[PDB]
């Protein structure tokens, strides 16, 4: 019993996630593979403010291996692209949050990279919490269900720090990007009322 | 005058050029800015044949300025990616080609890169050829209009080596991911036939 998304769905979900998460004020996003990066950058289509310019996306490539074992297959290379998490806003992104896992880990590793960048200036997150990195999730579905492992309960509480486009029953989500016969899972999303809920202007 | 894209005729695009892309047998794809992620990662879910692991995507930021000035703005790690260039079929991937500008320094960049990869390696592309580095490009649409760069002509000739799903006119698209109103940009694209072009199974 899958549940057919359709490109436009996703779009629209996108849309609505972009007001909420327009608080968080985001300073720059860090999308955890493909996955991630599709809704990444509509997201970001919707965060443009005329002058401002656009925000920077950031991919990543995270693998987890058992017998946990974190492999960074894909990282931010800070040094060459001039990036400092310092002091900054940032907004992890990715399709679902299935067992929460990933998303764990991936925060995790990337606070790592803040705290140690942070040394690395010289300053004392402790001394000046000013200084400290604020994140944020995003994920256009969060299934309803036990969750293997954890994200810091400040944030997984604030409704602004923790976005989900929508929160659904435990199933398994096909994704546009996925399917290779983009028709019938077309046809299938929109029978399943999967396709559009924002009329056009 | 606007030429509005659906995000499934997008899908389409990619998986016809899916086969003759099949051939030129990429070992990874680079992608330019999330124009070229998009289609990239579609054009994966396409290329996957059981067994074979799935082609990685390494998304690449270029920055170009005037008063020719060429900027990573984000680049690949090669180092802590461990990735090879050497011996290996690149895909350079980029939704359309303009003035060609954009991809003529992201070939030359990355060909450097392969060059003194090369090198550093202990090896010389003249006595050993079967270690050169073999570039291909793959872009939805490739404007014809004199162009303002240009890429090898053995590469602009074999049709094995520069893919472009469908080759547009001058005018300006609007792709999926970049519109604010996906139900007036789709209804636009469906009124102009730019839709699907292939129907279910
Ligand atoms: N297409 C699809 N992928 C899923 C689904 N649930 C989990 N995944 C994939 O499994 C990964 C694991 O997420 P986690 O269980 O660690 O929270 C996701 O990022 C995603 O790539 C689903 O319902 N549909
Ligand atoms: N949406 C959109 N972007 C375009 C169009 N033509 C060029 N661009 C943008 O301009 C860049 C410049 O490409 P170049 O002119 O250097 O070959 C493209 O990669 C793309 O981001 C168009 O018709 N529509």
């Amino acid at each position: 019993d899958k549940q057919y998304i359709s490109y436009n769905n996703v779009h629209q979900l996108c849309q609505v996630s972009a007001e909420r998460i327009k608080n968080f004020k985001p300073d720059l996003i860090i999308a955890i593979g493909g996955g991630g990066f599709i809704p990444a950058r509509i997201l970001r289509t919707f965060l443009k403010e005329p002058g401002v310019p656009t925000i920077r996306i950031f991919a990543i490539i995270l693998s987890l291996y058992e017998d946990v074992k974190v492999s960074r297959t894909q990282w931010i290379d800070y040094e060459q692209c001039k990036l400092d998490l310092v002091g900054k806003n940032v907004l992890i992104v990715d399709e679902v949050d299935d067992t929460r896992t990933t998303l764990h880990y991936a925060l995790s590793e990337l606070e790592k990279d803040a705290a140690e960048q942070a040394k690395a200036k010289g300053i004392d997150t402790e001394k000046s919490p000013e200084m400290k990195t604020n994140f944020g999730i995003f994920v256009l579905h969060d299934k309803q269900k036990p969750k293997k492992a954890d994200l810091p309960a400040e944030m997984l509480n604030d409704k602004n720090r923790y976005f989900a486009a929508k929160t659904v029953p435990d199933k398994w989500y096909a994704y546009p990007w996925e399917s290779t016969d983009i028709v019938f899972h077309t046809r299938m999303a929109i029978e399943q009322g999967n396709d559009i809920f924002i009329p056009e202007q």
